[PDB]
DNA sequence: GTTTTTAGTTTATTG
DNA sequence: TAATAAACTAAAAAC
DNA sequence: GTTTTTAGTTTATTG
DNA sequence: TAATAAACTAAAAAC
DNA sequence: GTTTTTAGTTTATTG
DNA sequence: TAATAAACTAAAAAC
């Protein structure tokens, strides 16, 4: 439970230093390679296929899997050139309505809170964002990696906190084609009514606490065995 | 156009056949390590820290690394002990309005491809879901792994496609334990309106197409330059 | 052994693939024609009477006799007008108690089969039918033709199997208006007692094993000796 | 409206007169063909293939094709050998409980009818059959052909008349070989009860009045238009 | 010349069809009254004693005469009251050994005519009755009249047919007592043998050919001579 | 009840004068045609067809109606000439076995009683016939009318008496010509057993006292009413 | 290729 | 004597 | 084109 | 002296 | 100075 | 089969 990195968002003149904190962390139990004879850890290493010898990662240059399979040498100049990656401060670009954004845009989120002991400006920003209902957007960066992001505030039982989302690039989504789907189909009003009552009978409330990972429960039992 | 997964919605007796296709593809291209000296691709191998000797991935066991350092190879029966492990069909549990589910749980997303023979049933299901406007929370199986997910109706105009979103586990969202905001804060209505005036002056609607990634453009330029 | 068609029950959401099969095949020896003198198989070719010569089957035109025998001019378009042909799935309409159905219209029979690996809904529907003990009336379709048919289950001991029986149209059945049986009838107890005695004397159980198509067996001996 | 047959039930001494009737006459319009360009009704003609010449029907030789299709010479006397064709009385073999027979063996139905002289015996036999509620497996005969058949009573609203339906030879019925269905299947309670509720929702009584052959009505109206 | 009566046996439900033919007819030549003087046959016209007037068949009413001498007109409606009187078919009540019924009660004989289409039941009834050899006592109704009768199997060298014999009512037979034979009679064995030897000496089997109507023969000869 | 006549039975030299008593008499109610309005008996006179005039029996000469219809005159001399009819006694002609005589042959009977006060001969003949069972046949005559007859022994409930039978002439029996039944037939042993068992079920004891003339019983009851 | 089902003829039987 | 059932081909469809 | 009831003769022998 | 129990007759309907 | 937490690969299996 | 599980490693800031 430690901050990933510092954050300074420059909203006009008034900049709020905000510290980010991970909102999630894998529930699954993480294992590592253990040879039965060894009963010890196993680690990979960069072994050159043409050379046939172990090499260090620094010597090796990352290459994209080109269709031609030709050689590529990663150069830090490309990434270093961009100023967004260098800028450790948070960047505010626009506010967009919550209804405008759809489920897809959300990928990952983290909490947000102000570094300074004065949570005033943060409180006003969160409250005005809630009133306007225009989720703010940020070209967020981390470890010299920029990425579009969005802001939202949620009221927990004890308190309310503003927080961020990891926003996928809209170009990335690939709309599908289902030629069979577009074929015309008719619906029977009686069949419609039957479907409605069936779903209502199956319909119920929301029970997040009831949902559980049977696989993770088995993992918990296994670790109890260990 | 690549069918990642196939099956059928095993909801009760509905068993509407469906094919699953990955909804979104990452713009970035996976990288394979290469050494400028070697002038070719590179493939790693595995050596222990106590063997000091290369051991193929097959002989290595999947054992947890506990704090005590004890490591026990994972039992295969326990791996497959889940009754739903075999499943090759998406299974439904419940239905609920969308507002009930919290967006944070959303992790990944796939599209659902129906079949002509059952096209009537799928279309009717989509219509009833749209009318009731009530999301559906459904178990999910994929390459011998279970994952919790929900599905909803999405419209591409006259084309409307049902889709599934992988949902993060309930316990995954960790609450914040923060004293910094536990201190009481007072808000001035004058400053509230002063901030809101700008908040609404610079406000604009969603423009997903307008935004572009400079990093991907630089990557494409590098790819062109190297070939 | 071969399938007739391959459709899928269509009851609202329920869509369980089915591979219908021919319940009963007529094993009676079918008897070809051969010219006695030529000893060659015969072939039917059609000579139009008023024409005076043969006519191709496609050219042959279809007409109607209205009791008076007068012909009628017809076109394929009107036949195509009806939409029943498009039905290539077994639409379901309504269920009925097994007792209600009458045993004089079970014209022909057809089994069902599971095609998709998802047999679960199949067996679930079969068990629901068996428990409720209500037949299902299904608008069976076949070869651009529709025959109102019953849907029912008959546990074969080894494994429950769902069956569909093609039902004669209720309009087809005729309720004979006999003028004789209405006449008043009187019976004394002695004759009824005698009838019960004789019936119980002849009473026994169905014996499928002891039943053989004597004619078919003898003609099979014939066919063998030749 | 005309009888198809006459005879008597040759069981024991009962020998009640019977006037068999056609249970179900197919009202569906059978649709003759006439050559269009001339408007002349077409007649077939039997022609020898090698000869390419018409042949009398009697001169035709009935033949059978072996598993390889090879012909088989066959003579009338051999068919005449079997005597059961002669029997012109509906003998009786046994009486069986009504529920014993499956609802799939019998396809075609046939009514029965007495002659004024001995209507009393007919009615008494019908009443005894109704009371005992056990069918009669009658070794029906017809048109030099013998067909196993069942005998029961279907009391009409006003009168009770015994009926006979031709019964498929239990040899003809084919059992199913369903290796796929042999696969073990599983069921859960909630889905089962939901499906039962749905079925009960669909529950309803037989409605012969509302049931019609849409195609027959439409085509009949069409021909009415033509005339 | 034709059948006297027709109708199927009404045995329970057995109801074997049959028709009745007069077994025997008088051999004597029937005579018709005539007057030699006027060369004309004679009709009979009936009148009362007080009327002295011609009264036709219709205007003549039936009546009964009592010992007191009073007269009661017969009511035709009550005559046919009993259900059996309206029967148009022979009916059987019970069976009995042949010897049980006395030979005294035998008025008339009749033959039975089988039915071609149902002759099997008729023949089988004949055979079973012959095997058991138990003459069946059966009611009998014809010409609006009722009579007792029994049916017996009689076999001709080439034919075997049941035959119904009119049975005299038991009430008709009467047994007046005679004191003449009430006197005790004693006959010695010597006289017994003396009589029996002659009795067996002149005794011979039936000679039906020898027995014949001599008077009818003479009358027929005279008639032929006149004709 | 009085003897019809006193016919003496002649055999060799020993003759037993024996009276004849009617062994039967119809119990039907007696009816005389009576005019309703008159309520008196009805008598008929015999009227000439051509003459239209009443003719008495004495004036009437009997003749037979041949197919021509012409008179066939008959004289009483021919009937009177027969010695048998003149005789007022009964003469035995042959002794025939009782099993020999068929139930057809006799159609009416009359009790036979001894006229002589000494019934020695009568009882002796009765015993001889009973032991020998050689039915005594006689050319019996009544009213100058001769008919073949047989004389039988019956043991009454107290004693044993002799009665005569009216034997129809052997020519009278008409052998039927029924070619239909001459056609052959097969019998099923199972059906044979069923028929035999049915007969046994219906088989019972002789019940002469039961059989009552329901028609004549109704007539008697009506007379009792009137 | 293959079976199976459907649409009409003929052809013959029963009354 | 026309209604009806039985044998049959051809043809068309579904797989 | 019958063949069997049936009242009324008609008789004939009987207590 | 009167009775009545059996043949002849046609009347009449039935089939 | 040490840790965790995450992005980047980077294999490796599987519909 | 490329997507996805499983794991290695870079770095990265946090106290």
């Amino acid at each position: 439970m430690r901050a990933i990195w510092t954050g300074s968002i420059a909203f006009g003149l008034v900049n709020v230093p905000v510290k980010v904190y991970s909102a999630t962390a894998d529930h699954d139990i993480r294992f590592h390679q253990v040879h039965a004879k060894d009963n010890g850890r196993i680690r990979y290493k960069r072994v050159c296929e043409a050379c046939g010898e172990v090499v260090d990662y620094r010597d090796l240059a990352r290459a994209y899997e080109s269709g031609d399979g030709q050689m590529v040498a990663i150069t830090d100049d490309d990434i270093a050139s961009l100023p967004e990656e260098r800028s450790r401060e948070i960047e505010v670009l626009e506010f967009v309505p919550a209804a405008d954004v759809d489920p897809m845009m959300f990928d990952r989120s983290y909490f947000l809170e102000p570094d300074s002991k004065s949570s005033k400006s943060y409180v006003l920003l969160a409250k005005t964002l809630a009133e306007t209902d225009r989720m703010a957007i940020v070209h967020f960066t981390l470890r010299n990696k920029t990425r579009l992001a969005a802001l939202r505030v949620k009221d927990f039982g004890k308190r309310e906190v503003m927080m961020v989302h990891t926003l996928l690039w809209p170009d990335e989504i690939r709309d599908p084609d289902f030629p069979v789907l577009d074929q015309k189909v008719e619906i029977k009003p009686a069949e419609l009514k039957m479907a409605g009552q069936v779903v209502d009978s199956m319909a119920d409330d929301f029970n997040p606490d009831r949902y559980h990972d049977t696989y993770q429960e088995q993992l918990q039992e296994l670790i109890d065995t260990k």
